[PDB]
């Protein structure tokens, strides 16, 4: 990547090629658009998911999600076309982007169709019923995310420009639990690295030792990090890990925290994140040794609306772990409170 | 690091802030310039490191030989004036950067100079007081490798500056084998990876599998590549890499070749170095099953300048190994002479 | 114009001034927009040039289409107003931008605007390449063009709007809908081709590199067909594709062979004919080809409706009575 | 070459993918540099040529004069050290770059060297011995230019970097007359098109016509511009091009004036120029038809310093053709002097 | 601010760390745009002053005018949600942005031309700050918030300054006025985008020391640098100039057609008049009483306009256009 | 200028076009050089002058002591070429760059120590003034002539200042003063090469306006800006501070291993006083009587001073090290 840059201080402008890992949560300018393979192949990959019992399909990214519910009219119409019924249905993403287990295979025998474009104002045919390929929305029962496919989309190639860029999609050729390594990126130089993705920011920086400073999750996946894109991936403990495993964190000793474990009972149902070291306003945290053991994260607010003042915490590190919710302030796992009653707030609605 | 960029393919144009690892081998500018502590601090850890023992310094990098030839003068006048019987040699880096055993430890009490940067009016003391401080140089017996300092400097901080820039070094406070961190590097986004350096360039891709694919060594170290800044450093079999432990090779599985096992006996003797994957000049390989074990790295031309037409390996993959030097061009360990007869050839000097 | 670009091989940034000739094709912004000169004036040329004999007009640019079907709303309201008994009908591209015959002049039952073939309203009685560029506004996130009408007749593609370039071992002839490249690779011939469109005017020999001892029968793209009239467009082993896959609309020259097939050279084939596609009325692939003295990679054409092959290529596996081929006038 | 660039007018931005043709001839600084093949080669190349008759060589542009005075020196090391006598003495360069007839084979064999690169190893080489071969100078009568060579190297590929390039040079397989066609350059958009070059930028333009509007030689050239890099070049007269054939004008119709022909008596001797349209301080020109015939070009002010005020041409137009060289500002062919007569004044010393 | 320039002789490209004070005024793209607090907070606040006793507000530069136009729509739906009898709607601007005399409080006619029914003695103005600055390279948002006091000067977050050898500009997101040293240090040009009405900071102002408030060319109402830089030889204060117009170009030169020439006999200092008259006679012979060469020239949408001291001597004040403002 | 630079906190990109005041102290390039006017009138005016009777001249900037150590030789060339009975030593010079009170008037000790033989009473200084620049990249000339008449005030074609949101700055080839405001403006760093004598001019100073003399960081005495960013609270002038070390670092933070607490029977202001005694021991208490944290501190080439509002308190005045200026 040919280029230029200024140094994180401001005293250096150095020019050259290498490669540049851009932050693409703060973009800059407009994100990249998701294009997908054809009307035609993915019409008869939905048909013969349906024939198999696949009921529906989860995404992996907010991008995803957003392809999905751009090309919902003309995949109906293509449908409708071949006098079959099915009828897609496209929802939104709430909180964490669950997973299925299915997957939708390269369709052979293509159906029948005249353009490989996207987009030109076809009719809303109207809801066959009694057939429904539902993607994403709600958490229901009569598609439960065991029947659903999940991850089976991958990068082909990029395109050009410089404000709207389009990254064109296909197809895998097998069953993967991991992440597309094509959206991923990992940097380090001198004293700061960082892990980065079309949705995830962790930033990581050495005072006296390397840890996480910071975390900028505006999504929330479940696929894991490939370590092909791992800085440090060599003795790391499942347990150390802040961001879990569980969550498309990296398995990394960058990603780590002292005197933390890993935050698996969070506030990840929220989706967009901020995690940041520091005291939410109003607020006071001392490291005690009578305090309570690990659980469910806290807000510091109840649903009346009273601020809880005194938290205390037992073998911590100071500035405490603290998150940035839309709804309010969070604290981690590992700070009580003391002031008020655990009995009478809200904590995290992920399953324990 | 905010700035601009070109991609690869050359048809985008991405700005924003980041990491920009930039290639220091092809500079495009001058290179970094090494600045010591104080012609007094440098001149009393060298006089009490001799009266502890130490018998001479052996150079890191490439870059710090520099630093020493031209602050060798300073130390020479500020050891005459403070009347002290020692004289220092500064001499010049041949083959491998090889590994002293000691280290000069922080002064206390320091001697008296006139001003803190370096560069005034003074005079020329003469060459004797027969007590000399080697610096670098040839393999001498008179002073070994088992009384020579090594890996005593770390930065401390940066200049400023987009042509000429300035590093500032201080001394270590402990002793170790490990590379200085704050110099080196690491990256990976899409299907590219980078290993950095002041004077190492290795680059990695996927093509159906992750493997080296080039690297660029204008010098050849001995001290341990930091596992901090390294990708992919899980499972990693120390009988596999391409550039070994022993050279500052990254201990990564990005740092691997197939078919090909650890160049212990390379022609690393040379100093400058490139490695990548091709047919040397007027030269074949081929596979074959009857070919003799794998031994130390053979040139091309014998020594009388002939060339050597016939090559064969027992099971390595094609295109075969290269190493390209000023002497001429050189094949790896599992490439076999199969017309030259292998007890007439040039072999690498590297001890086997 | 001044700045600074990185060139091809991404080893050098240069910075300076010059000329900056860029794929507009490409756009990496949103197209431009053709606007005509009032709503008055083109009502009286159009009423004028219906008066006597003109039934119709054809577009020359894929823009000048969009700018009628935007204007003929307004063209009609005052078109009924002043009571002259004539409404003007609109229409779509598919295909090539065919060819009039006749012209509009300057201001002092139906128009047909585009469309199809249509007896009714032939060719010889339409209209063609009558406007011309005024001014531009040529920068980021918004842009537009403001036309004119031309004094007297004439073949030539409006050169405000074209360019050519050439710098090193490679050149370029750009326009608002043609492409092409060439490169030298131990000679100079033509290496890409991105037609998001087919013109059948003249290009301009004033923005034409290579001009000289040129012969019709041997560029690649025909002069018919708004080719340049240079040696840069000019691939070795064939001719001129006379007849060829043109009715697409958009298409894509590129050398390279579609995929799940191979091309060979063997004397025992067909001679040079119409170009087929891959893939007969029923959708099997036919998988072997031969040329007689062409050369590889083979030319290709790469259309919205699948792969085909140039006039110098025929298939030696299948029959060509079951195979679909390029629907233009042989 | 992707990049951003503001508009003529400068009220605009665009960026894109494409050509960019930037002007050499004023660019803040030296912009490229020209890098020989090696030691070894070049001084084997002159041994080869002076065993066969030539005694010197010609430069083709001014860029590689002074490529050829900064190595003069280690090919006299490389001389003097091989045993066999030989001096290579490096001039300057006057007014035109004239043309030679012979040029440098590369040679089969090569002398014994150390060093593949330049700038070491040497001291003075104080040995000439009246065996001279001279590069350049002043034009001589023991080494004529028929017995010379010129026109003997070719790019190879071009450097890295942002402010000066590096361009390899490498030695012709066969003679031609033509300019090296990789240095060259030729764009037109709208209604401005320009023929570019290391020394040349020639400007045209269309006001109601094509025709020249501005050119701005630092060098003149014999060579032939190559018709691969000429816009609109059929059709073309030679007695109509307003730069001649001979020194290297483009064969284009851009490169045409109305009312004026070729200018083969111009004041080409000049080596800079700038050629402009319009009139030279405090002059006036007319159109009469009792004027004299064409004539060689003049000086506005005679070597006293007698500054001519009444011109006439038969034929041309206004604006007038002028140049504008270092001494004072001259007219072309088609304007005559009213005033004084072509006896008391200064010609252009090309004639035939 | 690290980066590079090419000087303004064009010959020398100078990268270093310092301070860039960038032209706002011509630019190639909008390169800020304002951005309000939040939609409830901008409700509340409007509530409250209406039962606190004004009737709107006027905006203090043209880009809290837009910002405005275009959160007046979610204001209105959230002050509709809220069940309450307020309308709020949001006008446009001509010319001079005239000044209230109220504010808004931190927890109903905006800008529009001049009517009795709600004045400007009722009305609030100069309540919004800039809190921080956004990332970007072309769209860069500045985050608006509510002030603790108020104050009769600009925001100073949004206004620069700069000097090297020769050459002075005193800038912010309207103005651009230029100075250079011709044997004396005065005024060159100016660009005024808008015609406010609050006053430039001291902290902001080259060469602030033994001002009077009579010499600067743009009078100390209108937004005016306090500065010895302000000033032209011969001239004074251009208190009833062409500031009704709006946009404006002030330059030194002549207008195609006109002559000026210096008598003390001219008639005395007076309101500016245009070059045409009301049918569009283009009067050609003009006359001042102790200016200096050349004259003030107010540029914008009626083509010219001269300063208040060049008077027509081939001409009668009966029938010309004057500045629409009074003294 | 035109070109680009990313903002101060490295998260946007502006490009366009204004005045880039760059930091010419730490240069990215090579440093300035001077040119005299010519070889021949120097000598010339050299000769008359000491007719005249001038003992000498007294540089006024660190880039023309250069330019008289460069020409020196040159000059005595010249002047043996006629057989004149002068002589004529370029010396160096090391702190302050005194004032001499003569001048050099159009057609000999240069530099050096406090000579007897040659007081600063009758030896000529601040005689040059730059009438061009040239052009060059990585090298740029400085062509310099004769000043007219007498002017204690320095050279104003080499200065800069500049002002952008809440980040000032004051600049010249030897001073570069910053300005920043956190609740108010005062001056947070300082980097000086030099310590010259001449008067900042007041055309190229922001904020000059109701300046007290005694507030001044950097004194008058010491060509510092006339301004209210020129101003630290807590503090007032530092007249007596360790002027005579040459180049300075002004800074407001700690010198390693020390500490400072405020206590109300506190001394009085006095000059200043190294960390550091007479041989080598380290003083780490200190107290002021008002000052405001962090404390004033001139980090110089042979150590770590601080201010006059700073005094010892496990330490005796008495045996320290106290500075040589007006003590």
């Amino acid at each position: 990547d040919t280029g230029c840059a200024v140094s994180w201080s401001g005293k250096e402008l150095k020019c050259g090629s290498g490669i540049f890992v851009i932050d693409n949560v703060h973009t800059w300018t407009e994100q990249y658009k998701f294009q997908p393979e054809s009307p035609a192949r993915l019409a008869s990959a939905i048909l013969n998911a349906h024939e198999d019992g696949v009921c529906g399909i989860r995404s992996t990214t907010r991008l995803e999600n957003i392809m999905w519910k751009q090309i919902t009219n003309e995949l109906n119409y293509v449908l409708w076309e071949g006098g079959h019924d099915l009828t897609v249905v496209a929802g939104d993403v709430k909180g964490v982007l669950s997973k299925g287990k299915r997957a939708l295979a390269p369709p052979v025998n293509d159906l029948k169709y005249s353009w490989k474009t996207w987009g030109k104002a076809k009719i809303f045919t109207p809801e066959a019923k009694n057939s429904t390929f539902l993607i994403d929305g709600p958490d229901t029962s009569e598609c439960p995310n065991e029947r659903r496919a999940w991850n089976f989309l991958e990068v082909e190639d990029y395109g050009f420009g410089m404000f709207t860029t389009n990254i064109w999609m296909k197809f895998r050729e097998g069953s993967s639990e991991v992440c597309d390594h094509r959206l991923m990126s990992a940097a380090i130089k001198d004293q700061k690295a960082v892990h980065a993705d079309m949705g995830y920011w962790i930033e990581s920086s050495k005072n006296q030792t390397w840890q996480i400073e910071k975390a900028s999750l505006i999504e929330v996946k479940t696929c894991l990090w490939p370590k092909t894109h791992t800085l440090w991936s060599n003795g790391v403990l499942e347990s150390q890990m802040l961001i879990p495993k569980a969550y498309a964190g990296p398995f990394s000793q960058h990603n780590y925290r002292q005197g933390y474990a890993t935050q698996t009972v969070g506030p990840w149902h929220l989706g967009k994140l901020e995690i940041d070291f520091g005291e939410c306003p109003g607020t006071t945290v001392t490291i005690q040794e009578d305090c309570d053991h690990r659980g469910p994260s806290l807000r510091t607010t109840t649903a009346s609306g009273k601020l809880v003042t005194q938290w205390c915490c037992r073998s911590c590190t100071m500035p405490p772990l603290r998150f940035l919710g839309e709804d309010g302030c969070w604290y981690g796992m590992e700070i009580r409170p003391l002031s008020e009653k655990e009995e009478n707030m809200v904590k995290s609605q992920v399953s324990a």
